[PDB]
């Protein structure tokens, strides 16, 4: 282990990370929150969180892998010793993750490759699939027996086809299968190989989907009956402020769409030159994606308002409230625009574009960081090749447990427990603890100062130090005091054993403090307090 190896230039750092932390979080994951806790109201924890602790730890991320010049899981020896857990806490999550992300690139697969007819399946309700209930949108409102949308039903009777519950998993559907194992293909294949930045297919692949989100909301914005919507995402609601499921849900999209706590921010940074300023970059990248994620609110609230003003029903019940909003509200847009097989192959190109260059930064961070453990081994006496296969496959043979007819209520199980929620709190709280209060605000300020030339504001070390810590433990302690059990769709209700499986999953990162404290402890030698005294002092953080 010589050197890692720098950055060519800045644009190639910068052009990494907003490949990495733009993506379907900013689109997907982002509308189906703000929908299903009511709109407006989810707003307000949402910018507080962000003013709190979003930027603050993107950047005491980058800046720790900058200043230690070593990988997600090493950077913490050259810190605090003791609490050297929280790199084995971030790679089980982002493990957990790259299980699950990968199955919303299967959907979309499936359905670019259905988007090539001469009319679009979801159009109409004469099909195999259709329900006596389907009736077309349009003749919704001139008569009246519960009837469906061709859209609605297109999503639950052809890709999905739900089962009963998650103690009915059926059976594999092989077409699904097919696609996770093409996507799975073309991301091993762009990671052994190592895509390079191709001065012309980046200068498109990071424009095009801007493009498509403009002309998404354009179109959106025109809609008879886009006012409605947009007072229904903006408007918010006071009694809905007094519940600890928004302000969790608010509180940790965030993280999720910031990749923090992940270990991946820290390998990024990891290769930029000591001296270099990586705040103002830092800056500007976070405004890019909260922008991003606003301005596509605007249009899919728009999209959803011209729905329940043509169905004749409340916004409030149009939609799956679920991990289906998109595919829900997005078709159905493209569906009024002229040539809409042209639009919809866009769209969903625009997808795959998004979720594919976040998959494969997620994952080489975590072979990144699960290698430098044994630099010797896993370099030339082992085959790197092999061992991002072997974890391919694993991933792969994990992820088909969400492709059978009951998978949907899997997939939102790993949704909510794995990779988001009390896991992401317990790391966020940790990481600035230790920072603030045993390393050293004042300390971190000095190499910060060295490396970027200038003192920056009490910003940071006021939101390490208190602001982080007390909404943490607050969101954790207020959801667990009200506590409401996991529902699909509002209706569904899991069994016990199901949420016994999910509390597993958030357990199973956040166990890896205490045991790797206690074995830190149990691995020295003398008395308790000399003991505990060794191993809070950094082994030399490179400075
Ligand atoms: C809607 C949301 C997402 C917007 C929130 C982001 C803001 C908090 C950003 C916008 C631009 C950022 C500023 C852009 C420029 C600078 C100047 C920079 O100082 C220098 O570049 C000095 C250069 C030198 O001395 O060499 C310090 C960071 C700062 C204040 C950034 C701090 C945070 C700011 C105000
Ligand atoms: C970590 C890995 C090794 C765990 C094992 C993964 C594989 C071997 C497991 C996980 C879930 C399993 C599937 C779950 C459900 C069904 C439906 C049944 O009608 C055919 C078998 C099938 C398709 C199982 C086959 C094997 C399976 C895919
Ligand atoms: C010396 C340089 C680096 C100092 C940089 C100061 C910047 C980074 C800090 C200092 C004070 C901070 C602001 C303090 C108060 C608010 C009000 C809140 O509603 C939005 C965030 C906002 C606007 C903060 C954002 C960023 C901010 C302007
Ligand atoms: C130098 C020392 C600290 C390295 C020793 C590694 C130990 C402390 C770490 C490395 C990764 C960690 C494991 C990562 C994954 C799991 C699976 C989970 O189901 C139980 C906890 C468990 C088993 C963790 C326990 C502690 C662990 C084994
Ligand atoms: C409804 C939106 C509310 C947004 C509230 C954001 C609160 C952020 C507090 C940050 C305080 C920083 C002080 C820095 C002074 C130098
Ligand atoms: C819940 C399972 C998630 C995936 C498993 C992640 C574990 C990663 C490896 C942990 C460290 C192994 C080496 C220990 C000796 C240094
Ligand atoms: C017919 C009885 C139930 C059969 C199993 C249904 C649930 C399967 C998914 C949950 C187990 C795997 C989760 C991931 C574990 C790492
Ligand atoms: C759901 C987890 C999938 C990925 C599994 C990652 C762990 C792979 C095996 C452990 C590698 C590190 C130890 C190697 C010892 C020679
Ligand atoms: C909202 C219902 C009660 C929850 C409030 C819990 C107290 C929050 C502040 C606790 C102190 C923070 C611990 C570490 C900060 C230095
Ligand atoms: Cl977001
Ligand atoms: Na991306």
């Amino acid at each position: 282990p010589p050197q890692r190896e720098k950055w060519s230039s800045k644009i190639d750092f910068v052009l990494s990370v907003a490949g990495g932390f733009v993506g379907l979080g900013n689109v997907w994951r982002f509308p189906y929150l703000c929908y299903k806790n009511g709109g407006g109201a989810f707003l307000i924890p949402y910018f507080i969180f962000l003013f709190g602790s979003g930027l603050p730890v993107f950047f005491l991320e980058i800046i720790i892998g900058q200043y230690t010049s070593e990988g997600g899981i090493t950077c913490w020896e050259k810190i605090c010793p003791l609490f050297s857990g929280i790199g084995y806490a971030s790679v089980v999550i982002v493990s957990l993750l790259n299980v699950y992300y990968i199955v919303i690139l299967a959907w979309a697969t499936y359905y670019l490759f259905q988007s090539f007819q001469k009319e679009l399946p979801w159009a109409h309700c004469n099909h195999s699939w259709n329900t006596p209930h389907c009736m077309e949108d349009t003749m919704r409102k001139n008569k009246s027996t519960n009837f469906t949308s061709p859209v609605i039903e297109f999503w639950e009777r052809n890709v999905l086809s739900l089962s009963p519950g998650i103690d009915h998993p059926g059976s594999l559907k092989w077409d699904l299968a097919l696609c996770l194992l093409l996507v799975w293909l073309v991301c091993f294949f762009c990671i052994w190989k190592g895509v390079r930045s191709t001065g012309k297919v980046v200068y498109f692949t990071a424009t095009f989907p801007f493009a498509m989100l403009l002309v998404l909301l354009v179109r959106g914005l025109t809609l008879p009956g886009a006012g409605a919507g947009i007072k229904f995402y903006l408007y918010p609601d006071i009694t809905r402020l007094e519940d600890p499921q928004v302000w969790i849900d608010a509180g940790t999209q965030i993280f999720f769409s910031y990749a923090i706590c992940l270990g991946a921010m820290t390998s990024l940074g990891s290769y930029n030159k000591y001296k270099y300023n990586s705040y103002r970059d830092c800056m500007l990248l976070g405004c890019l994606n909260s922008g991003t994620s606003f301005v596509s609110g605007f249009a899919i609230f728009s999209i959803l308002g011209f729905m329940a003003q043509e169905q004749g029903v409340d916004i409030a019940d149009v939609a799956e409230s679920g991990p289906g909003l998109a595919f829900i509200a997005y078709p159905k847009a493209v569906t009024m625009m002229p040539l809409p097989t042209f639009w919809s192959i866009l769209f969903f190109i625009m997808l795959l574009l998004l979720g594919l260059d976040s998959q494969f930064v997620e994952v080489e961070g975590q072979i990144t960081s699960l290698v430098d453990l044994y630099p010797s081994f896993l370099r030339k006496g082992y085959r790197r090749e092999i061992f991002i296969a072997f974890v391919c496959s694993i991933s792969y043979l994990l992820g088909l447990t969400m492709v059978t007819e009951g998978g949907m209520y899997v997939f939102q199980l790993f949704d909510y427990y794995a990779a988001s929620g009390v896991c992401l709190l317990w790391v966020a709280f940790f990481e600035c603890f230790v920072i603030a209060w045993i390393y050293g605000g004042d300390n971190l300020y000095d190499g910060i100062e060295d490396m970027i030339g200038y003192r920056p504001g009490p910003w940071m070390k006021y939101s390490w130090a208190v602001i982080t810590p007390v909404l943490c433990v607050g969101c954790f302690i207020f959801s667990l005091v009200k506590y409401v059990p996991l529902t699909y769709n509002k209706t569904y209700v899991y069994p016990n054993w199901a949420i016994g499986l999910g509390w597993s999953l958030a357990l199973s990162s956040m166990l890896c403090v205490p045991l790797v404290i206690v074995i830190r402890l149990c691995q020295t030698e003398g008395p308790f307090l000399v003991r505990v005294k060794y191993l809070l002092t950094p082994r030399e953080p490179n400075r």
